[PDB]
């Protein structure tokens, strides 16, 4: 009965001739480990609401991925994560921007969704709010690791299977689930050497993320100020529902054309309500895996074959 | 097409009868010489993006409205700001939220597009960008007004003036312009909702939620209860809804304001420019506080019904 999961956890150059297998094991073995955790859910007859949620919860927590643990440094050496959650069955969504207090920004972005008359919170209202609700606070010094650290050096001078660039991290889900659900979550720690304070696409609703189970789910990575320009969710949502595009029609004008075309790079997940799946991205590779309920899941990192 | 400029200062219900004549004649004339200089501003070949900007300036300065001076106050007594603008020719955007230190939040916004990379800054960091690029610091103080503050304790009084009854959220202000050059751009601003939860963001600094322009399609500004303009993407929907539907900006603001909004339980309208030059000043309210005009021609002002 067509539940699917998608994931991914950001996109950029290939750099595997710089790799070891076993580096590159570690990745696959992140992203194996958590679409298979959402496929039994989907099974089991999770909602894709908690399916997505879990997933980025998943994703935030592995230090890989540039979001919660692992977070991408600021360019006053701090962390300022984003995150977003979209119920496509009631149109419901949940966004945090600009935290550094919560562990897990998803979780934040849900409880806006689900505990406040609210869409979008900011800052340290964000985080009082939450607080406020039982969430941990926490020293944002947990998200910190050496390799984002190394990558801020490098950056503010004149390690990875991926090379994200500054901005191409982020981490997201997508998913249908056995009652015709879909769902979308997007998180991230931002960019590397980042202006405190600026927002990317991640957390904002119809740009890095959105979902519609009359249409499509979606979740994004790449340079945020072209996705939120050209609302790259959205747009695929809308080619598809009044242009009359398929998901791969779609998929294909807003991340191979329309993006590229404003000088945008990245890619995205996205699940239509028919249950067909796409992966695309602009980039040499995407951090990436998928699977039906109750068939074995895919992974990948480089290009498809 | 023609060079045209529209605005708006907010939605609600009718509240005529607390209402004398001549109040009413002061948000007439508040709208109307914002409208005129904008007009006068496209005759003499000025920019659309130039026009939203110091439209949306000079309804922020308007304490009447909800966007600069005559912000709603927040919760905690506190003003923070939100604002959009958008230029059609090029694609860019830029945005402020959770802002308290900047008199016009339009032009930070506008600082954010052209003297940064960036397309939306947030709170202090906002702020201490825009102070780097010479913006001068104010204290929130100057935004307070005696109307937004009773308005407040209203809010706060346990259970159940102006023209239009804005409730809590449908204040905002923004401007939509095409310009001689064929450009659109869209700008919007707002001080947020009356006993805000601080923090919190609504459509008007959303590209494509309470602001969005593209020179192939519309400009849209936005005013209501944001959180549905959010979920419905109600500014871009509309671009959408004529680009790849086929819609007309007539059929596009019907499907979303009085269709598609309000099955959300969304309230509130939005003002749109299409490239052909045709405009449009939607609301599913009773009123909304608006006027446009096409360069050359006398405007028209309106804050109750059609
Ligand atoms: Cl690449
Ligand atoms: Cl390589
Ligand atoms: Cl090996
Ligand atoms: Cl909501
Ligand atoms: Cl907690
Ligand atoms: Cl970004
Ligand atoms: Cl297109
Ligand atoms: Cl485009
Ligand atoms: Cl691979
Ligand atoms: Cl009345
Ligand atoms: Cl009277
Ligand atoms: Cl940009
Ligand atoms: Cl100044
Ligand atoms: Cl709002
Ligand atoms: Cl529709
Ligand atoms: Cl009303
Ligand atoms: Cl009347
Ligand atoms: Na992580
Ligand atoms: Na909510
Ligand atoms: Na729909
Ligand atoms: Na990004
Ligand atoms: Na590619
Ligand atoms: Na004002
Ligand atoms: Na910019
Ligand atoms: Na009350
Ligand atoms: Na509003
Ligand atoms: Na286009
Ligand atoms: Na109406």
């Amino acid at each position: 009965g067509k539940a699917v999961i998608a994931i991914h956890g950001g996109a950029g150059a290939i750099s595997r001739a710089q790799m070891s297998l076993q580096q590159e094991l570690r990745y696959i073995e992140a992203l194996s480990a958590i679409v298979e955790t959402g496929q039994k859910m989907l099974e089991a007859g999770e909602s894709a609401l908690d399916v997505v949620t879990e997933a980025v919860r998943l994703l935030e927590e592995c230090p890989l991925f540039n979001a919660g643990i692992g977070a991408v440094f600021t360019r006053d050496e701090t962390h300022e994560l984003d995150a977003c959650v979209m119920d496509g069955n009631t149109l419901k969504a949940g966004a945090v921007a600009g935290v550094s207090h919560l562990r897990n920004p998803v979780l934040a972005a849900r409880l806006v969704m689900e505990q406040s008359p609210h869409v979008m919170m900011i800052g340290e209202g964000a985080e009082n709010f939450a607080f406020a609700r039982g969430m941990e606070r926490v020293s944002p010094e947990i998200f910190s690791t050496s390799l984002r650290y190394e990558q801020l050096l490098a950056a503010r001078k004149e390690g990875a299977p991926l090379d994200e660039k500054q901005k191409m991290g982020a981490v997201g889900a997508v998913a249908l689930d056995l009652d015709g659900n879909l769902a979308a979550a997007t998180s991230t720690g931002g960019m590397t050497n980042k202006l405190p304070g600026r927002v990317g696409d991640s957390p904002l609703v119809g740009a890095g993320c959105y979902a519609n189970n009359a249409s499509v789910a979606v979740s994004c990575t790449g340079t945020g100020e072209v996705f939120i320009r050209a609302l790259a969710a959205y747009d695929i949502a809308a080619l598809m529902d009044y242009g009359g595009l398929s998901l791969a029609e779609a998929c294909e004008r807003v991340v191979m054309e329309k993006l590229p075309a404003l000088g945008g790079s990245g890619g995205l997940i996205a699940i239509d309500h028919e249950g067909n799946v796409a992966l695309p991205f602009n980039t040499e590779g995407m951090y990436r895996a998928w699977g039906y309920a109750g068939d074995t899941p895919t992974t990948g990192i480089y290009r498809e074959k």
